[PDB]
Formats: C-alpha cells, sequence, structure tokens
C-alpha cells in the first residue's frame, strides 16, 4: 500500500548493483596489486554502501566526515576509493558509495504534492534497507561482494569514519578466520 | 672489419626498442595517475637503459646497488619500476633496464674459440653505445622516450643509484625549463 521503497530497492539492485558488482572484485584485485606495492596496504574487496536514514547524500564524502578523504578512482559508471583517517593516520581503505535512491526519498519529502512527510521518509528509508538486504541475501555473487551500512546520525557527535572502520575491521576478521 | 657491436645495436633497436618504446609513455602516463595519487610522486617518462662498460648484467638491480630497490611492474615483454634511495629516502622513480646485448659481449669473451678478449669486449661495448646513440638520434619517437646511461665502474666506490639520479634530475630540469 504505497511503499515506494519496494520499487526503489528492486530498481537499485536490478539496474545498478547486479550490473557493476560481478567484476568489482576483479577491478579491486587488479588495483590491489599496486596499493600493496605502493603503500603497503590493501583495498577492501567489498563495495560499501552508505545508507544514512536521514536520506542526506552530500556531494563529497569529506563534507559528511573530514576523516574520509578521497584517495583514488578505481581504474576499472564511476567508483571511488576512500581512505579513512584516525588521528591523521590512514586506518582503512575502501570503495565507498551512498545509495542513490535515498536522494529520491529526500526529494519526495521536499515535494509538496507527494504528501510525503519526514516521518514517511524515515519509514521508507528503513524499508529500503530491509528490502535491499533481503534481495542481496537471495543473490549469489552480489551479497558476497558488497555490504550495507545503515545508521541514523543522532540529534550530536557522530563519526561516519568510525562506523565504516568497525565494518572494515569486521570484514577482515572474517577473511582470516573463515 | 669484425665489429659485432654494429649488428647488436641495430638488432637491439629494430627488434626491441622500436617495438616497445612507442607506447611506453602511455603505459607510464596511465600508471602515473596512481603514483601521484598514492605516493605523491611521478615515475619518469623515459626508459632508462643501463650500459655498463664491463658488460656486467646482474639478475637483480639491487645486487649491483642496494639503493636501487624494485618498486613495481609497469602494468602495460616485461618492464620494471625501481625506486632510487638516498639515506633511506626515496629520491627518484624510474623504469630501468640493462641493455641485454652486453651479456652477449660478456659471453663471447668467456668463449674460447671466439678469440675475443676483455680488451675486445670493452671496445665493442663502447662502439655499441656509440652506435645505439646514433640510431636513436635519427629516430623520432624513440630518442625522445628513452635515455642511455653508460659508465665504467672503476677499479672502488661507485654509486649506480647516484648516476641514475643525476640523470633523472637532469630530465626533470629539461621538462620544466623547455
Ligand atoms: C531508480 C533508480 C535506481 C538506479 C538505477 C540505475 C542506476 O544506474 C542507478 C545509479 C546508482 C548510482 C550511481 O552512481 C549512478 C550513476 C551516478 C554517478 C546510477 C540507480
Ligand atoms: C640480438 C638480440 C637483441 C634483442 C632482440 C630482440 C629482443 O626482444 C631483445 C630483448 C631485449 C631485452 C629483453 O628484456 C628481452 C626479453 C627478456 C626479458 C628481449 C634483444
Ligand atoms: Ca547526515
Ligand atoms: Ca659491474
Ligand atoms: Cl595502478
Amino acid at each position: 500500500n504505497f511503499n515506494v521503497a519496494h520499487g526503489l530497492a528492486w530498481s537499485y539492485y536490478i539496474g545498478y548493483l547486479r550490473l557493476i558488482l560481478p567484476e568489482l572484485q576483479a577491478r579491486i584485485r587488479t588495483y590491489n596489486q599496486h596499493y600493496n606495492n605502493l603503500l603497503r596496504g590493501a583495498v577492501s574487496q567489498r563495495l560499501y554502501i552508505l545508507l544514512p536514514l536521514d536520506c542526506g547524500v552530500p556531494d563529497n564524502l569529506s563534507m559528511a566526515d573530514p576523516n574520509i578523504r578521497f584517495l583514488d578512482k578505481l581504474p576499472q559508471y564511476s567508483n571511488s576509493i576512500y581512505e579513512l583517517l584516525e588521528n591523521g593516520q590512514r586506518a582503512g581503505t575502501c570503495v565507498l558509495e551512498y545509495a542513490t535512491p535515498l536522494q529520491t526519498l529526500f526529494a519526495m519529502s521536499q515535494y509538496s504534492q507527494a504528501g510525503f512527510s519526514r516521518e514517511d521518509r524515515l519509514e521508507q528509508a528503513k524499508l529500503f534497507c530491509r528490502t535491499l538486504e533481503d534481495i542481496l541475501a537471495d543473490a549469489p555473487e552480489s551479497q558476497n561482494n558488497c555490504r550495507l551500512i545503515a545508521y541514523q546520525e543522532p540529534a550530536s557527535s557522530f563519526s561516519l569514519s568510525q562506523e565504516v572502520l568497525r565494518h572494515l575491521r569486521q570484514e577482515e576478521k572474517e577473511e582470516v578466520t573463515v
């Protein structure tokens, strides 16, 4: 009954994730030869998808957290590698991306004829997370190479960099134990 | 009258330099995007060809000078990027290569039926330098993208790294002034 998130999630997977994920690991593997050689680091293998529940998608990641600095472009329509800073030290490296459909939810909430409120936007943002999560679960070489980071920035200290970092560190713990 | 260097130089240019040089700059340009991004450095654009007059070609560059450390493989039969060290600091970066025909001159000097002495080898090594130099001079997109480094290690402190470094620094002086 009027749930826009359902089609937004399906569309985001069918029209985008399913197309770009399969080779993303190859792309990152090809790249990681040089990062290991050049900077004695490795870029995580998964695509990290930022799902802020305020549907707030900035144009630069650095505007949302200065500890997230653009690093490089995955050479491989366009994917970017970011470094995560702690105390000015590089703590992690990451192909990182806002889920675009959340801008549609924000735009709908500023569009008066939709009758879509801020409370409606937040419920749709959660449902979009739940739905995309279910879709990836039933997908074979999609769930394995990307992970979803959903968070409400609070009402107000919040480190998006630390929230990505606990995930990056978790992913690595899984690679080496299992 | 029995000058082997003449054919060795022609063959080294016709069969190898002429084939791999034309794109080498593209290869290095493509690569230099990431070195600038990753390590705030740039890999010199020319191919540097080591021409030791003792025809002594080691299997590792580092065995000939520990201040020349392998860095990376030009991604692009096989070309390698080296870093040059000064006091443990990276001072330069460089696609660096021994001229292979000099191994033939060395092997000939250890082959008894050739009647080729160490004095013969050194004259042929010099003539090979002179001849390759003349060939590159009359070649358009060959001379511009490689440079020849000829040297006699003395009889005995000698820094091959410093000898490459003065050249790298000279090449850069030319890029920015002219
Ligand atoms: C209904 C919209 C979902 C949808 C469908 C197809 C797409 O390519 C993208 C998309 C997602 C992220 C992107 O970054 C881009 C390209 C922008 C630079 C497109 C979304
Ligand atoms: C007569 C010999 C000159 C000559 C002719 C064709 C070649 O490909 C090479 C050559 C030079 C440097 C190289 O590194 C290699 C491949 C070895 C890894 C071949 C020399
Ligand atoms: Ca926000
Ligand atoms: Ca030597
Ligand atoms: Cl690279």
